[PDB]
């Protein structure tokens, strides 16, 4: 069981994981430091990045190597995003943001990935979602309370899973499904590689984002 | 086109920026202030010491390997005689990496834990600088600060199992040009050795914020 992919990547992506949990960015928004125009900006980020990965998913819904893992109702961000879009900037927001560079890279690499390598998509959607489902909750009440959000959920509901009943069943249920893809050893080391790829995308946004604000 | 030339003229415009950078300006013109220099030097030790641990994990990997020279090159134990120097001997408890260092540092990791073949990108940006400039720097810092002609808080900028800078270059230069490497992997070093040049900026950004800060508190 040392072998099941969900356990070569915690121990595999243990060093990036690390970094991107201490990163100064990620420290200063849990603290709530991060004021309205930076929040709006990290938000536009999200919006972006999700957007690729999940028309990437889409594209691979039937692919054997992705298929299992493909939940467009239960963990898609992007209807959730142009919401929080819309109530930042109003109706014509799209008209007022750009990617930023570094949200551009990871856009690049993931049209790559689904197009090229879509056995290594799992790489970005298992550290991606995950990751969100686990840490949602904490981060909603974090900017609520920074940026004096409305309870209601306007300005958040990206970090809520409007579909999921109990984030810790469907994470169970997710590594289940990843554990059970018939994959071969060097795939899963490549899938490991990739996530550690994903994670670095990350800090080169956050890094960004720093640099902004 | 070699390694070496796809460098230099591929970072030429970020080359050129940080020695127009005001900490720069001031520093060549004298104008340095110990607790800034004590800064930069703090900034300096977390930098050398991700980049040489992550030098040592790959020294015997064939895309860093001919790269690795640890007697001559490393500056860990150099530039922590010049942190005890000015921090006495407990410093470590009590100095933190600056924020924009720190980001640097996490660069460093991930890149000799993941893609060692960019390594180089920051090896050569730094070593071949350092090698260059540290005659001038040395004397310049001590003039300054009015430090010990025997040369204790400037081990950093003294090579002292180098004979010749000027010989070991081209020594350093044929073995980075000899790495077996396609032209789009060449292209991703040039790249990343531009944005080992954009961290460069966010420190010196941030060391010219606190010069600023000690400035208008005198
Ligand atoms: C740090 C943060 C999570 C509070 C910032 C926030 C809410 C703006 C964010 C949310 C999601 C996010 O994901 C971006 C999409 O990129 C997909 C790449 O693959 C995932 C790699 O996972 C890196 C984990 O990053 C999250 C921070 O981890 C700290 C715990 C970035 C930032
Ligand atoms: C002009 C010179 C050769 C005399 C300068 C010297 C030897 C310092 C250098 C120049 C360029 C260089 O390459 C820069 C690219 O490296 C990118 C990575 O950034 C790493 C972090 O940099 C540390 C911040 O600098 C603080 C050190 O304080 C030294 C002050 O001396 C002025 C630096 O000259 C820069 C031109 C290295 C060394």
């Amino acid at each position: 069981r040392m072998a099941d992919l969900s356990e070569l990547l915690k121990e595999g992506t243990k060093e990036a994981h690390d970094r991107a949990e201490n990163t100064q960015f990620v420290k200063d928004f849990l603290k709530g430091n991060i004021k309205k125009e930076l929040f709006k900006l990290a938000t536009t980020a999200l919006y972006f990045t999700y957007s690729a990965l999940e028309e990437e998913m889409e594209r691979n819904k039937d692919h054997p190597a992705f298929a299992p893992l493909y939940f467009p109702m239960e963990l898609h961000r992007k209807e959730a995003l142009t919401k929080d879009m819309e109530y930042f900037f109003g109706e014509n927001w799209e008209e007022q943001v750009q990617a930023p560079k570094a949200a551009q890279k990871y856009v690049e690499r993931i049209h790559y990935i689904g197009q090229n390598e879509p056995e290594l998509l799992v790489a970005h959607a298992y550290t991606r979602y995950m990751g969100d489902l686990s840490g949602g909750q904490v981060l909603k009440k974090v900017a609520q309370r920074a940026l004096k959000l409305p309870s209601t959920g306007e300005g958040t509901q990206f970090y809520l899973f409007e579909n999921v009943d109990n984030a810790q069943q469907f994470k169970q249920l997710y590594r289940a499904r990843m554990n059970a893809l018939d994959l071969n050893m060097k795939t899963k080391e490549r899938i490991v590689e990739e996530a550690n790829k994903a994670f670095e995308y990350n800090m080169q946004i956050f890094n960004e984002l720093d640099q902004a604000g």
